[PDB]
This record gives C-alpha cells, structure tokens and sequence, in this order.
RNA sequence: CACCGCAGAGUAGCUACGUUGGGAAGGGAUAAGCGCUGAAAGCAUAUAAGCGCGAAACCCACCACAAGAUGAGAUUUCUUUU
C-alpha cells in the first residue's frame, strides 16, 4: 500500500507500454517484459500509476510487488545494476575469455561458465590481491541468480574466510 | 548272478566347484535443506506472485510378459461359404 502508492516517474529516454496482461519496457539496453494479473497499471507518459481494486490480503501485497518490479525494470534498462564477487584464498584463479568465465579453485578440476549474453563479465587479478569478478546487467533477477550460482561453487568457510564472497559483506568467523 | 559283483576310465546330456553377463548411463516432479527478485509491514524476509538447485524414495528409463485392454488395437498379403 504505502510502497505502491508512490509514482514510478520515468528517466525520459525509456518507454513503457502495456498489453493484455503483459507490460513491456524499452530503453537503451533491451526490452524487458513482466506479467501482472491483479493490478491496474496505466502509463500517462511521464509517470506510471499502479493501483488495486480490493484489500484482500493478496492484492494489497501484489500492488507493492508489481510497483517495485516495474521500478526495478526501469532503474535497470535505463541504468542497469552490477555486482562484484571476490575470490579469497591461496591458489584461486579467475580468467575471462569474453562471455566465458574460468575459475580454478582448490578442486581437482576447473569450472568454465558460459554466462548468458545478457550479463557482462570483467575480471581484475592484477598482481597478488584477491581476484575480483564484476558482473553488470539490466535484469537484476538474472544477475543475482548468476552471482548466486557462481558463489555456490565454494561457500565461504568461517574459520579462515576462503571462498567466493562479495566485496565488503563481512563474514561470520569463528576461532578454530 | 553275486550292490552296476568289485575295480580303472568315460562321449552326448544334466549340473557347479566352472565360464560369461547384470545391477550402467540419462530425464521429470520433489522431501529435509540451499538461494534470486519482492511486498503484505517505506525496513527486514527463499514466498504471498514468479524463478534456480536438491536423495539409493516416486514417474520414465533396463529386462520379461501383455489387446479376454469386452475400451477385445494397427499393418502386409491371401481367400471372398464345404
């Protein structure tokens, strides 16, 4: 309710259209579609007004859900989100061959990932510091899913700290 | 004839104590559990909408049988009642 009654004013340069259930947003970084079912969303030209009909414990939440989804899609395709992973540990290596990441962890093999063409991929492993991988995309959901399935290759241990973690994001540590 | 009288072997067959093979590989939906985005509840939250993983368990998959499956299927050919 409170988060749904706010405007979704557009950073002019990106358009938004509505269809029979599907809303599309076209900016400078590709079209993004979404499916709404129990909300009335209307684009005036500058702001996007999303409202509900009844307060039945479900539409009251779907209102804010779809408002936040549309706002994210906009602040995405307009600008785009980005995240940073950091490999910590001895013998850990990361390399980039375009849209193809190559990770060498303490396993008995390597891991090559053919990231989808909708996500950028940069690496910094300059001299001795921890290798930092950086992803950037307009779809925050897909970006987070890729970051999660990259982090899941090696969970951060609490004793030392070695593992694929984000920059910052202090970890829970123990004594051992 | 005497346990096939006894004793030494023995092809075919039947067996193991012998030989060969098998429980391999790959999908779907999941349990405990692990996450993405996100409100209700301006925060937070793996969930309420929607998504990604997840076991010798379940449905395929491997082998055998199977249209009396009365819901009695299909195809090719022959003859059309001595």
């Amino acid at each position: 309710s409170r988060i749904g009654k706010s405007p979704i004013v557009i950073p002019a340069g990106v358009t938004v259209e509505v269809k029979d259930g599907i809303i599309t947003v076209k900016g400078k970084k590709g079209q993004l579609v979404q499916e709404f079912s129990d909300v009335n969303v209307t684009v005036e030209g500058d702001q996007v007004l999303v409202e509900r009909s009844s307060d039945h414990k479900d539409h009251r939440a779907k209102h804010g859900l779809f408002r936040s989804l549309i706002s994210n899609m906009v602040v995405g395709v307009s600008e785009g989100f980005t995240k940073e992973l950091e490999l910590v540990g001895v013998g850990y290596r990361a390399a980039n061959q375009g849209n193809k990441l190559d990770l060498a962890l303490g396993y008995s093999h390597n891991i090559v990932l053919e990231i989808a063409p909708e996500v950028s991929l940069e690496t910094i492993s300059e001299a001795g510091a921890n290798p930092i991988v950086k992803l950037t995309s307009f779809d925050k959901q897909l970006l987070g899913q890729v970051a999660a399935k990259i982090r899941g290759f090696r969970k951060p241990e609490p004793y030392k700290g070695k593992g694929v973690k984000f920059v910052g994001e202090v970890l829970r540590r123990k004594a051992g």
